[PDB]
Order: structure tokens, then C-alpha cells, then sequence
């Protein structure tokens, strides 16, 4: 709902780790293939996200993701708080993650490296379209705000 | 001028390479520390950029940056053309690059890793403010378009 809310999770594919951020209000995605799930990678991703968009709160489906000193420090520096208004469903964000994995599978054979296929899939997801695309919606929501 | 125009260049610091993209109309920046200057890294950066913003043309101060088959293929896939309306000055974009290096130097001792300091500097640059910030201007320009 609020335009400052993002959700971050990781997904595994081909023995690699995909960090997926979803802007909750728009469905817009940013993603990165990272070598392993570590607090350092999560912290770095959060700082990059925060320099690009007005990130006020962040949610996740795996709370332990956010416990390291390194993540907390990135939080702290960028003024990011943890989001507590989205309950855990033992999910809309998890569906978009499954959609993204669907798109990855559909484009995977067109790229040599998984990391390329992920960015192809993000591009497809954000530009696909009343009826606007997620990329159009995020800029509208933020500009209006 | 046109909202689809970006400029990409590399900068060197501490034996590492910083790839800097500037949205020409707004002054908004995205940057990444990459291990070396290669066409693969440039291509990957361009795909990520293109999935996030409506990238129509790209300029650079080092034309040889864009000759590899890998960059051309990323171009091709994302529908990016080379920008030919910005002449080379043997520069506004080069000033912002120097501004960013100024900010990096000012925050460098607050982070262990250069890559963190770069993202701190991008955050500072994009959020600093009539009088709007570059981050505010890019979303306004794109939303209006
Ligand atoms: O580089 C640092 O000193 C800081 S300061 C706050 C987070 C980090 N960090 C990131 Cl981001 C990745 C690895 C580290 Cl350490
Ligand atoms: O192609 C589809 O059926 C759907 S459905 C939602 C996204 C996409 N998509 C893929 Cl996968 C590649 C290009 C597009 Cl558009
Ligand atoms: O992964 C690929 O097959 C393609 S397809 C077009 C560019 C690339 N690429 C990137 Cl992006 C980084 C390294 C490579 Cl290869
Ligand atoms: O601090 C300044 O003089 C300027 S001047 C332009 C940006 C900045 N800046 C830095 Cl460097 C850290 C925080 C800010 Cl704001």
C-alpha cells in the first residue's frame, strides 16, 4: 500500500542465488544473482535499492535474512525500517516471485548465463502491461507522492 | 534532453573500476563497482538499466566501450540505440562524474569497501535537492512522458 514498502527474498536456481526485490504497491521488480546468501550481499543490495528509490520499510518472507550486523548497518545508514504491516502467510509477493521464475524459465535458453536470463526476465516483467506496466506504475506512484 | 538518453562511462579508483550511468535529462545516477572493464560487464549493466528505466539511447565518452559483440547483443535485445546527438568535448556529464568522485572521497572512510562507499555516494547524489533532487526529477520526467 504505502509507496515506500519493498519486499526482499531469495530464490535458488542452478545452484545460484537470486535476490528479488518487489515494490509492493506497483509490482515492480529489481533482481540480482548473488554468489551466496549472505548478510553482506543483502546489505549491499539494500543500499543500492535505497539510492534509487525512496525505500522506507522492507519486508521479507524469511525474517532471519535481516539479522546480521551488516544488514542492520545498511539499514541504519539509509534510514530503512523493518515493515511490520504485512503478515506472513505460511502470497501476492510470492506469486510474483513465481511469475518471475516462470519468465526466467521461458527465456533461459536464449542466454548463456543465468544472470543474463534473470535480467531479461526482470525487463519483461516490468514492461508488460486501462492497463499499465509495473515500471509505469512505480514511477507514477512515486512521482505523485 | 530526451528522457530516454543515458550516458555510461567508467572511472578508476583504488585499482577497481566504477561504471557510472547518468540519466542526462535529470542528473540521476546508477553505478556499480566491476572487477574489470569488459564488454560482458558493460552489457550486463545495460540490461539491468534497461529493465528498470525506458532506455532508448546510450552515449559514452569512450566509444570503443561499445564495440564488443556482447554489448551489441545486449543492445539489440533491449532495443537500445546509440545516441548521436551529444558531441564529444575533448563536459556536463563528466562534471557529475567528478562530483560523484568528490562525494565518494568524502564518505570513503565511513565504509570498509569501496563498493559500499560508491553506493553511499550514489544515494547522496540522487537525494540531494524550487529545487528538486535528481531522483525526484527522473521519476517526474518519466511519469510525465
Ligand atoms: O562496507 C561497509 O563497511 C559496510 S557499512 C554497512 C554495510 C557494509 N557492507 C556492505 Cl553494504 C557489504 C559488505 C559490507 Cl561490510
Ligand atoms: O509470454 C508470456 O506468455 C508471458 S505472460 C507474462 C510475461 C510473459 N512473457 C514472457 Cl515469459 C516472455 C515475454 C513475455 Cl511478454
Ligand atoms: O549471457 C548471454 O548469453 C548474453 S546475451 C547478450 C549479452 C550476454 N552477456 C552478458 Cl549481458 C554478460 C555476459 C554475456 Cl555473454
Ligand atoms: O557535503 C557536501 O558538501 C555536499 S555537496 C553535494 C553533495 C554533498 N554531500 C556529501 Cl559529499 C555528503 C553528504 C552530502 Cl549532502
Amino acid at each position: 500500500s504505502s509507496p515506500g514498502i519493498w519486499q526482499l527474498d531469495c530464490t535458488h536456481l542452478e545452484g545460484k542465488v537470486i535476490l528479488v526485490a518487489v515494490h509492493v504497491a506497483s509490482g515492480y521488480i529489481e533482481a540480482e544473482v548473488i554468489p551466496a546468501e549472505t548478510g553482506q550481499e543483502t546489505a549491499y543490495f539494500l543500499l543500492k535499492l535505497a539510492g534509487r528509490w525512496p525505500v522506507k520499510t522492507v519486508h521479507t518472507d524469511n525474517g532471519s535474512n535481516f539479522t546480521s550486523t551488516t544488514v542492520k548497518a545498511a539499514c541504519w545508514w539509509a534510514g530503512i525500517k523493518q515493515e511490520f504491516g504485512i503478515p506472513y502467510n505460511p502470497g501476492v509477493i510470492e506469486s510474483m516471485n513465481k511469475e518471475l521464475k516462470k519468465i526466467i524459465g521461458q527465456v533461459r535458453d536464449q542466454a548463456e548465463h543465468l544472470k543474463t536470463a534473470v535480467q531479461m526476465a526482470v525487463f519483461i516483467h516490468n514492461k508488460k502491461r486501462g492497463g499499465y506496466s509495473a515500471g509505469e506504475r512505480i514511477v507514477d506512484i512515486i512521482a505523485t507522492d
